[PDB]
């Protein structure tokens, strides 16, 4: 590997639109690729005033299927080298090199990626330069510390440098936690905002029900994505099939993401269900009395909160400074995370099933939208 | 396929062993040549320095069995099967081959990590040992090279990597600097007792230190692709943007040194030559030469290759990492705090310019003092 693809130039060129205009800057809309960040920036996005500003969306790593674009059937689909002064547009600009994109004089930019950041503040710079005007400000969605996506290695400084970035930016945190998180690490921003997460409203619908509960072990099992540590859940699973004798009389079931079933010992597996749709998943809540979800970043994720708030008893990581033991009764903390760690909770938990919640805010967003749109 | 299990803490099964006496075991990977990096041999250096008189000592390969070309390295060592249980007073195991094995731990048998998984494998070993003997709990001492978590991202590994330094029993951490310790303990880590060692110069190379330098127009680079951590990528993506934004870039050559690699086009015909891993006199002469350096380490602790650029009247762009900031050690060191490409262009930019001192760090040219302190606490 030579170069580092993440940072290909992303080339501008001049354009004629007189007026203001948000500029998303994803990396797909695709479904396939329609994970909770971008699925989240777009929620975001979609609450500025879209008579007061133009809005672009611009692909940075994924051309759209047929199929994708039906869930945005009032943006037009225009090429990187059309000009036109739509109100709502599209364009795919991961195939990128030797061509360009548009950008107008109060073209404003709305980053995701750490990547499409790195992008972005270089835009300014090029923009700054060609018009002869101050820098614009740029808007940071900031989903997760990015930088631990990845080893120490060029990724990683290039990801945290988008944070050195010392030219106006405004960063939109996912959380209070990341927020503060980023406070301590010591970076700096123009002005600092966060949303707070709030349960999916499917399953609030559902959080009322009688809860039938059986011996039901719940894993948010992602192979796929290392920040859910997946590996060192089966690891411990292992241990706690072993170790304990009433092991038989659970069941033990993965959610998340579609994996083989895995044998733990004693003929004992671990059966994948996959993405269950939100019906389902709400279901087997209800029944469920134990969970398993981990999160390797100081950002809270979805999961732990909503079996929580389903009476379940959830195994959860410590953080830095995310603990979310302090932010329902039901979640458990470990502050020591290994397989041993885990299955000895795994027990005491069981032998528990032989209330306080400090997050009201989770079950009742973008009200400082309306704020940020005021200072573009 | 599924990676299911986690490879790094395969069970390390241990049973009972006749030894009475007090034993030191190192835990290493490999002592392959070619795995002969420098986290190893400066463990096997420190290891070295305990009295030999005072402990039998036994090195535990952990991941890799040796060719009988790397055992001629140890050739006092009785190189020995786990299914044995010898009380010679030197020998190698190897222990990679690990599964339905044993190897025998002795009551007073002490070990000694390195890699964050042989510390995994090791306080695991002195719970069955406190339990299989009735015993308190043995010290472990820890040689930590580097904050290890960091040779992953977020994930099992990083966790696991990270646990090792949450372990709260008696644990003796031994720092590779300064730097490092004290990284370890704004994280808040705690340990029994805290001990680090200093970066020290080659020996080989300080007796080129005085030698005259006729300095040219050389800009040298350390180029290793396979170690992330010294951000090779990076470091040609600022090469590239060198050679493009310098009308003066042809004057000069650029080479690669630390890790054989292809011959990388930066543009204009300029080259990124590869030397590889040249011998420690060539690599002096080459420094006495050479005026401008790049040497990335996205580390907390202290690489050598920007100290020994810097000792030998380079200029050496390098990089800022938390509490470690070389531009303080050496006047010939500057420390970019934004770093990317472009800045990295730029600064290699005035400091061609600037072709037309002071150090701080004393220590690095005149080790293991505090060996002898340990060794009266096991
Ligand atoms: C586990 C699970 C979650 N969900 C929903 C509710 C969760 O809040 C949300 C979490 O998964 P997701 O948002 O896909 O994670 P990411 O954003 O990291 O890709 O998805 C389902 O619809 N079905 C399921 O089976
Ligand atoms: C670049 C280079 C370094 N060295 C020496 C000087 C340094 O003190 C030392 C550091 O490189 P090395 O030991 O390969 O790095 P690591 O310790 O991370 O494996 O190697 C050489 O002997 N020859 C060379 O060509």
């Amino acid at each position: 590997e030579t170069s580092i693809p993440e940072i290909t130039p992303f080339n501008a060129r001049t354009s004629s639109i007189k007026g203001k205009r948000l500029n998303l800057l994803v990396p797909s809309i695709n479904q396939e690729h329609m994970f909770g960040g971008i699925s989240t920036a777009l929620k975001l996005f979609e609450q500025f005033d879209n008579a007061a500003f133009a809005k672009r969306i611009i692909l940075t790593d994924a051309t759209p299927n047929p199929k994708d674009l039906q869930s945005f059937k009032s943006f037009k689909y225009v090429m990187p080298e059309e000009d036109k002064d739509f109100a709502l547009q599209i364009v795919p600009f991961n195939d990128r090199y030797n061509r360009t994109i548009p950008v107008a004089k109060h073209d404003i930019f709305i980053a995701t990626a750490w990547w499409t950041a790195y992008a972005a503040q270089r835009i300014v710079s090029w923009q700054s330069d060609t018009y002869g005007i101050p820098p614009n400000k740029i808007l940071y969605i900031i989903q997760d510390f990015e930088p631990g996506f990845y080893q120490w290695s060029s990724q990683y400084v290039l990801a945290e440098s988008t944070y050195k970035y010392r030219g106006p930016q405004i960063a939109v945190f996912n959380s209070e936690l990341l927020k503060q998180y980023f406070n301590n690490k010591g970076y700096n921003f123009t002005d600092e905002y966060f949303f707070q997460p709030k349960i999916n409203t499917t399953l609030k619908n559902y959080i009322n029900d009688k809860r039938q509960k059986e011996k039901i072990i719940l894993v948010y099992g992602r192979p796929s994505v290392k920040r859910n540590a997946f590996t060192l859940i089966v690891e411990a699973l292992k241990i706690f099939v072993q170790k304990y004798d009433r092991s038989n009389e659970w069941k033990i079931i993965s959610v998340g993401e579609k994996h083989k079933d895995i044998a733990l010992g004693k003929g004992i597996h671990l059966n994948s269900l996959g993405k269950l749709t939100l019906e389902d998943y709400a279901d087997l809540l209800k029944r469920s009395s134990i969970g398993i979800s981990l999160m390797i970043s100081p950002h809270p994720s979805y999961p732990p909160l909503e079996m929580a708030h389903f009476g379940l008893r959830v195994i959860t990581n410590k953080y830095e400074n995310k603990d979310l033991s302090n932010w329902h009764s039901n979640i458990v903390s470990l502050e020591q995370l290994n397989p041993e760690n885990i299955a000895e909770t795994l027990v005491e938990l069981c032998m528990s099933f032989n209330e306080s919640s400090n997050m009201m805010f989770y079950i009742n967003e973008f009200s400082f939208i309306k704020e940020i749109e005021e200072k573009l």
